[PDB]
């Protein structure tokens, strides 16, 4: 396991634009193309984002990139971010990884919200860790998954990803 693998698993894979757990159009890996419930602003922001007239429709290899992008970008957010660096850099790989899926699902912005946590899991808290992030929309809103990303928190281990 390693985070394109976890995030493969989190997110699926589709080739045409679909609305996400949140309603909003994304495509490939879990790439979001906006939050407007325009679908033509969708198709326009995946055209920009391939380069190409897609129709609304991508391929593997496209799909994959875009993956690649967005899972680089997530890292290089959280670098970038005076509050998570911190506690991403005192934590083991497994763990960064479940910091890392977190932020391509929900933004910085989505977390930010969980100064708690942040603040356990740097004190490598981990139980207490998991119980905190257990009480947010997030958990609530994406349980099966959260409970995978919590249980990566919780023992830096790969236990919830088989
Ligand atoms: C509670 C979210 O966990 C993290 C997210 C981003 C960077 C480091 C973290 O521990």
């Amino acid at each position: 396991m390693n985070i394109f693998e976890m995030l493969r698993i989190d997110e699926g894979l589709r080739l045409k634009i679909y609305k996400d757990t949140e309603g909003y159009y994304t495509i490939g890996i879990g790439h979001l193309l906006t939050k407007s419930p325009d679908l033509n602003a969708a198709k326009s922001e995946l055209d920009k984002a391939i380069g190409r007239n897609c129709n609304g429709v991508i391929t593997k290899d496209e799909a994959e990139k875009l993956f690649n992008q967005d899972v680089d970008a997530a890292v290089r957010g959280i670098l970038r971010n005076a509050k998570l660096k911190p506690v991403y850099d005192s934590l083991d790989a497994v763990r960064r990884c479940a910091a890392i899926n977190q932020v391509f699902q929900m933004g910085e912005t989505g977390v930010a919200g969980f100064t708690n946590s942040l603040r356990m899991l740097q004190q490598k808290r981990w139980d207490e860790a998991a119980v905190n992030l257990a009480k947010s929309r997030w958990y609530n809103q994406t349980p099966d998954r959260a409970k995978r990303v919590i249980t990566t928190f919780r023992t830096g281990t790969w236990d919830a990803y088989k």
